[PDB]
């Protein structure tokens, strides 16, 4: 029941104890482990509201005090009235870090505390929606020294009039099939890409073309906006050693922004609450290049190098796997946008993992997801035990919107 | 129940039915995913459902399932149970179980070879020196001068826990490792502890950064003996790059008889507590993990110093490219020495036809994601893309403690 952590490359062990406040679901059984797997009322809402009122207020030193028996009242009382209830600032801003302190499969944890929440709650509009976003956009970009921050829509009240970005991310590139059958941009969005159209976007048919924004509020249809281009902050990719490297006439957006998820806080469910916080190197050189159902680009890259590309044993895909993510990492360095590489980033995260043990007792963790796309054992985290349970305030999946939307 | 599993690189899903056999325990809850966690004297009482469960399981296979050999047989080890409070396989049965064993690692990403098992019966075997010739010809057979085959070593199973047969050694074959005054390891980091055991035991140590180890040996019980291995039985291959002449002078060189004995076999409730298997390398073994794991030989600075990388930012990624450098000297090395190894491109591709092979055909694969994934490259290789469902089936191979913990000394 008190749960032993060790790390084979140090031997330090720690022991678990924040596991026994777990209350979703893992997946998992005896019998069966699926930690592999991608995706494994007003009488629900009180314990909910009261387990999370309870953990805020004995983060703030006040547990089994009138102010929280106050609130823990107030709260009772207008679920009793309202069926829902509403969040104090306060309670948003906390609930918020805490989804973020809770999410297992993010490795960028350490800087959990520091986050900046736009309470968008006031908001009714898609337009509404936009203004709020380009602000986000701009705030958390910075001129490129990027700072972490969540904007938070109305929360769902009887999902009929749900908020919703459609958008899986807030910047992303097309995807568009060809006649050839082959694909022109990013394949993962290709589909969202029709949407788009079906909506009335008029692709560039390009490579590289920033998808414009699906935002729906209020249960209403969604709508179109183009971000403002001078607040996409671009970059473009070369080598410091490869020249040819900028004729492969790649780039990225610097600003990793997920809009699809949804934020759970003492049972209230926030279904558009975009975050971002900056890139970790792999995510673009590794899964976003790479990936055969991605951008692919290993053999064009491998062929430039001129490889003997005739047997897997030459290891030619490792080779131009780390050329590849060299330069992403030099390219980002060198327009000042901020970036991370794996190495400091899960050297961060064992630093995170101790203070977590330590400060609360442990720290939820997916070795599956933590564990970077490349070079594995050469980083700490590989050597390092994980206990993976589910923590709430959460960040969870929702369906697309596009399955559910009743026109 | 129906288990889906999905391909996110090629769409492909399977339904796993096989898992529903499963009866062991995996260490997970609803409540808590063990996955990355490392590690998570029988009565006639538990013993016969075993021998029955195995038994109707070999006997399918056969498809000779309810015949009277099949009964028979049910009746003949019930017997024998209740008269002698265990039992012995036959060598059909025996040979069917290590087979099954190696088909039921979740945590090997080889098993596409699991039916070609050459299985050496050793239950004849009565005395350290008795164990010292078979373990030798095991090595012999199964290094056939670089063209690797597949082997298993069974000596006799538990009878009391009091006259365990064991192989003190984790490897056949395996570098020693020396503590120095100074706080600094000569050799392989992982082995000082038995190298000690061994130097008490009356091993006389070279000292050097590659002694091949002693066999420490234990038979029925007793304390265990040392031998060593002829060293012309030993394959050892001089790691060096196809394009790097300086890397000769690192002075590597490694073994090439991945050959683990500190595993148990279980086959049927019975314990097999001696039951040395080898096969091949796969590159990153000894490539990422024996040279360039932190506690092990740790040689990616020299290396990156000699190439002449940006060591003073990690940004340079100046430790991939030394490892992927490393990683193609050792494939070379073994490829130019006509010793048997294999890329992690082959072997994970290899991997994901036998896993959707044995779906089809079997129901399931069961598989650890967190193991099989190579550790270097990860999602390059299609393992990394490939939803698994991990769970135990019997016949199994598993952990056992440490002799040297357990031991009682005789003197
Ligand atoms: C600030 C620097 C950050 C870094 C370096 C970072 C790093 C990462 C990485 C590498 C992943 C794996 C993503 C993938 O492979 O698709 C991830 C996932 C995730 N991150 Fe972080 N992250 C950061 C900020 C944040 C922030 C600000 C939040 C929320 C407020 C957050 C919440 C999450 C969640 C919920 C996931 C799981 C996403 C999913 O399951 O699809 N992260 N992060
Ligand atoms: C023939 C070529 C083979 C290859 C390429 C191969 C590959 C591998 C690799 C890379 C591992 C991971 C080990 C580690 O990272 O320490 C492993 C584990 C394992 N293999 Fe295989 N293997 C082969 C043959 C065999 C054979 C013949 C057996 C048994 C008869 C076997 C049974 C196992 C078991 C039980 C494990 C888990 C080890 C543990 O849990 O400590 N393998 N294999
Ligand atoms: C805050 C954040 C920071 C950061 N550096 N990177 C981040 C990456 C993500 C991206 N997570 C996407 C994970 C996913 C989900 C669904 C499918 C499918 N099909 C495939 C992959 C989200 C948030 C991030
Ligand atoms: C048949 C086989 C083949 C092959 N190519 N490689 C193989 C490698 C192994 C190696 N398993 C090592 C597992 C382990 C467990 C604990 C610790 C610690 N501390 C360190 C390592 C076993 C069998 C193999
Ligand atoms: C099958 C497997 O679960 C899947 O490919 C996972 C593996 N680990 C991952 N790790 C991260 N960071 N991101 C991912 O999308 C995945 N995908
Ligand atoms: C903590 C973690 O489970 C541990 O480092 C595991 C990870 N995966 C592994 N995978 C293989 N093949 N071999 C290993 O030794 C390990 N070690
Ligand atoms: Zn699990």
């Amino acid at each position: 029941r008190f749960l032993k952590v060790k790390n084979w490359e140090t031997d330090v062990v720690l022991t678990d104890t924040l596991h026994l406040k777990s209350t979703l679901e893992t997946g998992c059984t005896e019998h069966i482990c699926m930690g592999s797997i991608m995706l494994p009322t007003k009488d629900q809402l009180f314990p909910l509201a009261k387990e999370f009122l309870d953990q805020y207020y004995s983060s703030i030193k006040r547990f089994g005090s009138k102010a929280h028996m106050d609130r823990l009242e107030e709260v009772n009382k207008e679920i009793e009235s309202t069926s829902t209830y509403q969040l104090k600032d306060t309670e948003l801003i906390y609930g918020a870090k805490h989804a973020w302190r809770n999410a297992s499969r993010c490795v960028g944890r350490i800087q959990w505390s520091k986050l900046q929440v736009f309470d968008a709650r006031d908001c009714t509009t898609a337009h509404g929606m936009f203004n709020y976003i380009c602000n986000h956009v701009k705030y958390a970009t910075n001129k490129g020294n990027l700072r972490s921050a969540i904007t938070i829509f109305p929360q769902r009240t009887d999902g009929k009039h749900d908020f919703r970005v459609w958008n899986s991310q807030l910047i992303r590139y097309a995807g568009y099939k060809q006649p050839d059958g082959s694909t022109l941009g990013d394949p993962a969005n290709v589909q969202f890409t029709e949407i788009c159209i079906q909506q009335g976007w008029k692709a560039p048919r390009g490579r590289f073309d920033v998808l414009p924004l699906l935002l729906q509020a209020n249960g209403n249809d969604p709508e179109l906006f183009q971000i403002p281009p001078e607040l996409v902050l671009e970059v473009p990719i070369r080598h410091p050693k490869f020249d040819w490297f900028k004729d492969l006439g790649l780039k990225w957006y610097g600003l990793p922004a997920v809009s699809n998820m949804l934020l759970e806080i003492g049972g209230l469910e926030f279904s558009a609450c975009p975050f971002s916080g900056w890139y970790m190197g792999t995510e673009i050189g590794v899964r976003d290049y790479c990936d055969n159902s991605r951008y692919n680009i290993l053999e064009e890259v491998a062929k430039k190098m001129d490889l003997d590309m005739r047997k897997t044993s030459s290891l030619w895909k490792d080779q131009a796997l780390v050329e590849i993510n060299i330069a992403v990492l030099y390219s980002f360095q060198s327009d000042k946008v901020t970036i991370v590489d794996h190495h400091s980033a899960t050297e961060s995260f064992i630093k995170h993992m101790e203070n977590e043990y330590r400060c609360r007792g442990g720290c939820p963790a997916d070795w599956v997801w933590i564990v970077p796309p490349m070079s594995g054992s050469i980083t700490p985290v590989f050597h390092q035990e994980m206990l993976n349970y589910r923590l709430t305030p959460s960040f969870e999946y929702q369906p697309d919107p596009w399955n559910t939307h009743v026109w």
